[PDB]
């Protein structure tokens, strides 16, 4: 009649590797990280997002002509544009502060425009000029939302404009100044020489003079345009006064919604789906703390390492191999009802169990574990990505640096995590199941033979009952003890 | 005649967290997070802040009418300001590099006064203007620094200042430029239109031009006043030029006292009490190294987390439930004076011990490990919050992320660190435990038999000394060879 | 006949801490920390570092006359500059956007200068004009890249001058204007007043007019020059007009190497010698992933920490002390072939011996543990130091707080992960011990006499075979069963 203690073992395949050990086979394995996804440009919270397609944002706002499908949009989630879009600004040019203007852009999710300043109100100036530089079927236009105001006749009278923000909310507003070719070019579409544009608001006063000098051709011009962008508030007053060189502003952009957006620079399409954190190869649907998909994410996203395998040992050391031995020769693959058990061969019968109580004391310890490490992590709403200009070099080296940190920090962190939780986990298995044999020797004493190797022979007749007294943890030492005597000593 | 081991337990309510385990009660335990705070603004090292009240920076600095108070400003140890200050600029316009004035004002004290271009030394222009926004008792005034040049008679002639600085430390120096609202206005000012503002030192050069323009009405003005500022170095000149439009200034501002401060956003007042760390809600006077009062701090205080609990078991976990038994069904409530020990029965009286070197061992290890994860924390000062203007809001958020990243990555590490610490606690007192328990098991040998509950019982009479030698170390197994032997066999 | 089980012992003095005791001597350990340098500046991948001597960037640019040192310039490394170099702009004035050109050249390795704009070309303007500042044995002179144009006779035309890059790779051009003290000295040098500088590229477009005003004599001079730079790509034409005032570029310095480099400030020559890692005090040559030299690093360096010992534990713990005893009374000194061994005294002599699998397994298991330590650190390229202006402080601030939190999180990780690593090993030695102790007793059963200092006396008469089946894990409890029976009741 002989009880063994020992553990269980199966068919699997999956390892962990531990700050002691490489290429440890497991029973069972959780992975914390996700390395894939749909591949697809998909919806944010159920609402498609802004598609500029070959459009860039100074194009969209100022209304370039080959970008008409964009004057009217509906609510986005956020902004899809190309790294390098052709249609932007068709006049050549440049714009005044152009990565605060779409680093506020990407906060708004939601444009109304308004007429603030009609185009028959000038009706002492000219207002249908026109350039090669954008042209429809051939003929000249112009942007859309913008005015050029040219001479009437042979005068330029002093040109006025005002607006009160009576809208409801916060209205952006865009204006320019033409910076010509020659004088020649001055006299004809000015009449006189030496203008100013004044812009003035509550917290606002710009005064900007043309230069006039020979520059190299973009688009065939040597002529370039500067545009300026400034936020009106509520019942604020906005005055715009010329002599000349004036791109007057005819349409103003009020913000309706307010929230958490992004751009994200890809030359794909959108396509049918719905997810909750974005990537530029495609989206992500898990609940692992980890990923390694791209650094570049908008949404609710998981902490992103340079790691190719991240995996918290769960089960025990599968030891295939094992009269049948116990927890000493290897583990067992008989018993499946439990993580550690009995096997007992009495003449009722030979047969496997499983200790129950040890089985799920090491089950909530190791899933209190797993959720101990997963549910500490802060997961928050995050558009991982800024814009530059050329002249802010530095300031895009510390933000690398700032990232680039944080991420070597999170994944030396992971790692070393990982590896001394599975050393922990392999040796509490370990620990657990040579408790449960120093228990069950404890409290059976004497009465015994330990064969050593890993269970115990005993001297009595010990039927079934006494079996599940053992197991019970109620077992009657002095029932047997005078039997058990006669037989220890011869 | 038995002799048990065992460990101790009391009334404590005492609840630490583990890694595999939740709400575990203790029967000692520490508590390094820091949760209360006085309520006060108090006095940082002695010195009494700077209260500012309803005023700004800019209006301290410039003199505005209202803040007489602030005219001869003691040593400081901190700024107090308001989030929307009523006092500042009194007349409209601007005040360039605002923020950064600001944060030179941070790392100075006491500061002190100087005038350098008296107002009677203006001997060919007006100096008596002002306006009816910095209005004294009905009256018309000005800035109480500053001085507005206007023309004198007819003439305007032009207007030159040196100032050679032979204080003894380095100078703010605060000049500005008047915008006026129409040509008029110029004409009955300055009695010349084209006029130009230069200042010049040795590694400074600015000319300024003022604009005319239609503005919107603050105060009840369309004119507006832009100020600069620049540190005049010593032994260094500062040259001002002006054929209109100048603001002079009359004071120079010496800087006095260096060190390290702040500004702080409150809207307070001082009260007699002082302190070493201090936080917008009060004031911190605590030895731990984690709290969670406020983000932002003045001072050299613990480092912020987002918890609520971060508790260290210093302790026995608290199992009362003991024919006295010992460490395997629980722990006692007769043990007073020791962490692990001894109950002992036999015929002179029964009673308790206490092992003193093992729990002076273990006392030292717990004290070391506290002291460990306490005094490897680094603590300076520091005064976290800086301003950005409204133009700048890519630094903003780059200040943000940071502060979020560095938060996240201190919360997660205390919270880990604590509940593998306290499992490792809880697992070594066990082991402590079992080791006193095999130590006594090998003195004894044969001459015993266990009982499984934890204890011994012998097999001869084994009195005070006999039982003092356990306790001791030092058992004679050869003296009681022969009675113990005798009575096993049978 | 006697067996004993133990460990080793030797004579080391070196000490390791844990989280639980202080001053542990240990028979091995492994030093993690750096605290040496060779004290000399030297090549880094073999290429000589740029020696400015006492030059500095603007100086070496725009050619010093007391810089003809560097007018050809072989490849380099890194850049070698003092902290306040004597040698720069001869002419008092300034120069826009020092620090992003300081920072441009911290990615270049080799410059070529091109002759854009011949000197004879000005056929209507003199071109010898030279002042004191930069005077050349005793004689007036000027920088040794620029022109100074001044007007021929009494005429000053419109100076027009224009360069296409097909050259073959991004060049840089720097140019001047020319500020004077005093309407005198610009009608003596331009004739004319109510001058302009313009410069236009396909991006750039600039506009400048020269400020005429009594400042501060810095070099005896009380004029001033301020220069800017453009980076001209490939196939774009740069143009220059100007009607006075203007300091044009005779040559142009195109980018040839292109890589990864920085800027040191020091106050040393240059030695031979090769490095993979530069310190300001000296190289680095190590394997090891920390160091304390210095902060300020360029290369491929090991993380920099505030740290003063971080030593592993890699051997066993020294307790020098003795038939002889087990492992419960201290290590054996006699032992020199292992980590564990055993002691065997029976009638054909005594010796000491050494488990092989055991102290195997441990040596692998150390091992594995400090190469996770070592080789899960990732070393890139970088440099450290980074330049900012006066009016650039907030910037400064945040670059500091985000190294200095790095450094702390750090600092605080090693610490502590070497102290629990420490005492994991430290336990972990114990352990290994005491399962061999285990497994010997479950091998020999009762056939022996456990004496209880880690000995086992046998029953019966062993000779060195059986001895030797002992150590290999083969013993026949059944052979010996009948002769050690007799012998354990007598
Ligand atoms: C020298 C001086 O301070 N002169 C005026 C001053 C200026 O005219 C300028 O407006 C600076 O603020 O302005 C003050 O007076 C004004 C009114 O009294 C007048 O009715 O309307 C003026 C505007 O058209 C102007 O507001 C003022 O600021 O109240 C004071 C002083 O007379
Ligand atoms: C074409 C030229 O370099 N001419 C002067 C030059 C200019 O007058 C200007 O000052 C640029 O530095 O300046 C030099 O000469 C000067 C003295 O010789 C003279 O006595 O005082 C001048 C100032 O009032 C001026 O300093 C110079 O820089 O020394 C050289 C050259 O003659
Ligand atoms: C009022 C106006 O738009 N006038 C003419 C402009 C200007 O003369 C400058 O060239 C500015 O581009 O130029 C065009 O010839 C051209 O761009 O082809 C179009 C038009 O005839
Ligand atoms: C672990 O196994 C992988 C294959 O899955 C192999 O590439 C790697 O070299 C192994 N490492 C060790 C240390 O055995
Ligand atoms: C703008 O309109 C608001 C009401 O919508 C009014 O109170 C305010 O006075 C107006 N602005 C001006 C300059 O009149
Ligand atoms: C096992 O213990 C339980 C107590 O929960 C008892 O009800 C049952 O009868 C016991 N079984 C045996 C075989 O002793
Ligand atoms: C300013 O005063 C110092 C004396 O402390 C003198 O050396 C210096 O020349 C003076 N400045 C000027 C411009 O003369
Ligand atoms: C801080 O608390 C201690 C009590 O531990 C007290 O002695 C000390 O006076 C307090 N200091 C302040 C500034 O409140
Ligand atoms: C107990 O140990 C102490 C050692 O400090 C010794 O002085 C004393 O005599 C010992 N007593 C007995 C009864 O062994
Ligand atoms: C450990 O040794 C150092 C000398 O190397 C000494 O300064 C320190 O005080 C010692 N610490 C303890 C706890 O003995
Ligand atoms: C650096 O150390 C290595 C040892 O691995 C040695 O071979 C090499 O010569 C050393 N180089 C220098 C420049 O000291
Ligand atoms: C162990 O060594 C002994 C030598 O005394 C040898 O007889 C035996 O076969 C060895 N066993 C194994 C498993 O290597």
């Amino acid at each position: 009649d002989q009880i063994c203690i020992g553990y269980h073992a199966n068919n699997s395949t999956e390892t962990v590797d531990t700050i002691l050990e490489r290429n440890v086979t497991v029973t069972h394995a959780k992975d914390i990280l996700e390395k894939t996804h749909n591949g697809k440009l998909c919806k944010l919270n159920g609402i498609p997002p802004l598609e500029l397609g070959d459009c860039s944002i100074a194009g969209w706002l100022l209304g370039n002509p080959e970008c008409d499908r964009l004057l009217s949009v509906p609510e986005w989630s956020y902004i899809m544009e190309k790294e390098n879009p052709r249609d932007g600004l068709c006049y050549p040019g440049s714009f005044n502060d152009y990565e605060e203007l779409k680093h506020l852009l990407s906060s708004v999710k939601h444009f109304e425009k308004v007429k603030i300043l009609p185009k028959d109100r000038w009706t002492q100036h000219t207002t249908t000029g026109g350039s090669r530089a954008c042209a429809v079927s051939g003929n000249p236009s112009f942007f859309r939302n913008m005015v050029w105001l040219t001479k009437k006749g042979s005068n330029y009278p002093v040109a006025k404009g005002s607006y009160n923000n009576t809208s409801g909310e916060q209205m952006l507003i865009i204006w320019g100044v033409h910076h010509p070719n020659d004088e020649t070019e001055q006299r004809t579409l000015y009449q006189n020489v030496g203008t100013y544009v004044s812009v003035g608001t509550s917290t606002l006063n710009k005064r900007s003079t043309p230069d006039i000098a020979t520059r190299p051709k973009v688009n065939g011009l040597g002529s370039r345009m500067e545009f300026s962008w400034t936020l009106l508030d509520m019942w604020d007053t906005i005055n715009f006064e010329s002599t000349g060189n004036l791109i007057a502003p005819e349409y103003g952009f009020k913000i309706s919604k307010r929230g958490s957006s992004g751009i994200m620079k890809t030359e794909g399409t959108l396509e049918n789906c719905e997810t909750k954190c974005q990537t530029p190869l495609g989206a992500i649907n898990t609940t692992l703390p980890f990923h390694n998909v791209h650094p570049l994410t908008i949404g609710e996203c998981p902490k992103y390492v340079k790691s190719e395998k991240l995996v918290l040992a769960t089960g025990l050391r599968n030891v295939p191999q094992i009269a049948i031995a116990g927890f000493i020769e290897g583990g067992w693959q008989g018993m499946v009802d439990g993580w550690y058990g009995y096997h007992h061969s009495n003449d009722q019968g030979s047969g496997y169990a499983a200790d129950k109580e040890s089985t799920q004391k090491a089950f909530d310890g190791i899933t209190n574990k797993v959720n101990s490490v997963i549910e500490k992590m802060n997961t928050q709403f995050e558009a991982v990505g800024k814009e530059f200009s050329n002249l802010e070099r530095r300031l895009e080296n510390l933000n690398k640096k700032m990232e680039d940190g944080f991420l070597d920090v999170w994944t030396y962190n992971a790692e070393l995590l990982v590896l001394m939780e599975n050393e922990r986990t392999l040796d509490f298995h370990d620990s657990n199941v040579k408790n449960l044999y120093d228990k069950v020797r404890m409290q059976l004493r004497d009465n015994v033979k330990e064969l050593g190797n890993g269970c115990f022979e005993f001297y009595h007749k010990c039927d079934d009952e006494c079996m599940n007294s053992v197991k019970n943890g109620t077992y009657d030492y002095p029932k047997y003890e005078e039997e058990s005597k006669l037989n220890r000593n011869e």
